[PDB]
C-alpha cells in the first residue's frame, strides 16, 4: 500500500496553527522574545497526530542497522563486524544513543534492516539482506526491495502511536554508510562528491580521495535519477537509510514529529521529501553535524539545527540530546502565564 | 573580602582533566564523535567544586532584578514597572526562566538588587537603590556599591553550593537593561556602539539611533576604564548586570560552572573575566541570542553556544534551557560502555 500511504500524509493543520500563534503572542514576555520556541511550538501544535495542541507523550528513537557491500571498497576504517557488536550493545543500553535517549525518557527501538552477520536476539527483525550490494559496482538492492522496506518500516512507526509515541528520533548504523550518504547527497542536491564527502568514523586524510572515487563511480555505474528518491535509495543509498526515510513517511503519515540526527539522517530526509514533499513539516533538526556535506544537505532542506554539538556519531544521539528543546516548546507553551492576567501592555 | 575572593578562584585540574578525557577516549563510539559533549565533559571534570567527575546536582538559575534611570532617555518601549511586575511573575512561577527551570528540574532564585518599586514579597532582597542612577548623565553606582553587590551575591551563590547545588545559571530581568549591556560590550570590546546597540524588548526600528546616541553619551560621560571591569560596571553597567558578574564571581570561587544566558549575561561575563581571568574556565555557553551583539561579545569571550534559537528573553530562560545539555555530557561519561569490554579497536 506505498502508494496510498504516500497520498494519505494529512496537511499541516492551519487552523491549530493559528490558534497556538495567538496564544503564544498572548503569554508573559515581548513577542517573538522566545524565537525558536515559538515557531517550533506552532510547527507542533499544526501536527495532527499531536490534536491541536504543542505536546510530547511517549518518545522513541529508532535506530536503522544494516552493513553496506561498499565497506570492501576500502572507504571505512571501522571492521565491518562493528555494526553487528554495536546492534547488540544498543540491546544493553551501553551506546551513545542509548545514554542519551535515557536520558530523554525515550525508548530506543534498534532495528536489524540488514546486517551481515547472524540476527542480533532482542533486536527487531527486518534485515532484507546480509548486507546491500556494493554501490561502486551496481545498486544497493531491486526497488521492490527498497519500497517494501520503506512500507514495513512506516508501519512499524506509525503503529507506536497506539502505545502512546508523539515524538519520533531516527538514527543509522552500519559500518561504511557514509559512503551511500554522500551518494546520495550528490545526487539529490547536485553537488559534486568532491563537496560532500566526509571522514565519517575517523577515515584518515590519505583515503579521502578514495571515498570520493568511489561515491562518482556508484553514481556513474546506477545512474540514480533524482526525481525518485526510491531509485536513489534503491541504487546509490542502503538499507539503514532506506529504514530512516521509512521512519520519517510513516510518521508523517501518522501527522507526528521526527527529530533527524546527523548527516545519514540528512540524506534519508532528502530522499523522503522527494517522494512525498508533504513529509517535510513533520520534520525537526537536531543538531548540525561535523560531517562535510552537512551544510549543503541541511541548505537542500531548508533546515537550521537548534544544536551545535560538532557530532558525527549519527545513530540517533543527535535526535535524543534535541528531545529535551521539544519538551520545553511545549513547557512555554502550556505552562507560561498571560500578559493580560498581569495587566501588562507592550 | 572581595581581593581575597578573587585571589582565591581556584584553577581547572589539569590532573581530573587529564583522567577524564582518557575516560571518555575509551568509550563505546569512534573518538571525537560526541564532539562538543566530550569537551563539555572534560572542562566540567576539571572544575574543583565537582569533585573530579562530570556530574550534575541541584541546579539553580539566579535572576538578578533592577531598574535603571537610562530608561527615562526613551531607550526601552516596556514601561518601567515591567520589571516589578514580573519580578513577581518569578515568585508564582509563570515566566518563561520559571517554565524552562522547571523543565530542567532547576530553582529559580529571583534576587532584586535595585527594583524601583516596594520590595516583592518572596523575592531575595539586596536592593542597592530604586534603580541605579541614568547612564546617560553619570554613574550607574559608586564603586562602593558596586563591590559591595559583587560580594554579597557571589557569598550567596558559593553558599548554594552547601545545598547541594553543583551548576548554576544566570539571567536578568530590567526594562532598559540591553542599553548599559550595550554600553559595556562597546567598552570591553572596543566596538562602536552602533554595532553592538540592538532593539532589546521590540524597540521600533526608528529609535535606534537615539539608543546608539545614549550610548555613547554614557560612554563619553562617564569614561569607564576598559582595563578595570569594576570601574565599567559601576559607571556604564546596572545593579542586574553587577549581580550577574557576582554569580560568576561566586560559581568560580566556589569552582563550579555557570551557564551564560544571552547579550545581558555576556555583558556581565565580559566584566566578570576582565576583574578575574581565572573565572573564565567555569563559564559554559547555552545559546546564541538574537541581540545585535551577541557576536562580537561572544567573540571577545572566545566562546561558541551550544544553541541557536534566535533567542533574547534573557531572564535566565536560555541557561536553564541548556542544563540538561550539561546532564547529558555526564551520561554519556558516566553511562556509556567501553571498547574494550566489546573487542573493539578503531
Ligand atoms: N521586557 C520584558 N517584558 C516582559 N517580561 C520580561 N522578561 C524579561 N524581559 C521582559
Ligand atoms: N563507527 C562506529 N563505531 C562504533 N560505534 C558506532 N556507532 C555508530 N557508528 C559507530
Amino acid at each position: 500500500t506505498l502508494h496510498a500511504l504516500l497520498r494519505d500524509i494529512p496537511a499541516p493543520d492551519a487552523e491549530a496553527m493559528a490558534r497556538a500563534q495567538q496564544h503564544i503572542d498572548g503569554l508573559l514576555k515581548p513577542p517573538g522574545s522566545l524565537g525558536r520556541l515559538e515557531t517550533l511550538a506552532v510547527q507542533l501544535a499544526g501536527m495532527p497526530g499531536l490534536n491541536g495542541t504543542p505536546q510530547v507523550g511517549e518518545k522513541a528513537v529508532l535506530v536503522m542497522c544494516a552493513d553496506h557491500g561498499v565497506w570492501d571498497e576500502g572507504v571505512a576504517v571501522s571492521p565491518k563486524i562493528v555494526t553487528a557488536i554495536q546492534a547488540a550493545n544498543m540491546t544493553r543500553g551501553t551506546t551513545g544513543v542509548c545514554v542519551l535517549a535515557a536520558q530523554a525518557g525515550a525508548k530506543v527501538h534498534v532495528i536489524d534492516v540488514g546486517i551481515d552477520a547472524e540476527p542480533i536476539p532482542g533486536v527487531v527483525n527486518m534485515r532484507v539482506a546480509r548486507g546491500c550490494g556494493n554501490i561502486a559496482v551496481g545498486p544497493a538492492m531491486s526497488r521492490l526491495q527498497a519500497e517494501a522496506l520503506l512500507l514495513e518500516v512506516s508501519r512499524y512507526t506509525c503503529d507506536l502511536a497506539q502505545r502512546g509515541v508523539t515524538l519520533f528520533g531516527v538514527g543509522a548504523l552500519g559500518m561504511a554508510n557514509t559512503t551511500p550518504a554522500a551518494a546520495m547527497v550528490s545526487v539529490f542536491t547536485g553537488s559534486d562528491a568532491k563537496e560532500v564527502v566526509g571522514i565519517g568514523a575517523n577515515l584518515p586524510p590519505s583515503r579521502i580521495d578514495n571515498k570520493v572515487d568511489v561515491v562518482r563511480r556508484a553514481i556513474a555505474i546506477n545512474q540514480p535519477n533524482p526525481r525518485d528518491g526510491i531509485d536513489v535509495l534503491s541504487k546509490v543509498g542502503g538499507f539503514d537509510l532506506v529504514g530512516m526515510t521509512g521512519v520519517m513517511l510513516g510518521a508523517a503519515r501518522c501527522g507526528l514529529p521526527v527529530l533527524l540526527d546527523g548527516f545519514l539522517s540528512y540524506s534519508a530526509a532528502l530522499a523522503a521529501c522527494q517522494i512525498a514533499p508533504a513529509v517535510r513539516p513533520y520534520l525537526i533538526p537536531s543538531h548540525f553535524s561535523a560531517e562535510k556535506g552537512a551544510r549543503i544537505a541541511l541548505a537542500h532542506l531548508s533546515m537550521e539545527p537548534y544544536l551545535h554539538m560538532a557530532m558525527r556519531l549519527g545513530e540517533g544521539s543527535g535526535a535524543a540530546l534535541a528531545m529535551p528543546i521539544v519538551e520545553a516548546a511545549c513547557a512555554m507553551f502550556h505552562n507560561m502565564g498571560e500578559l493580560a492576567a498581569s495587566n501588562i501592555v507592550l
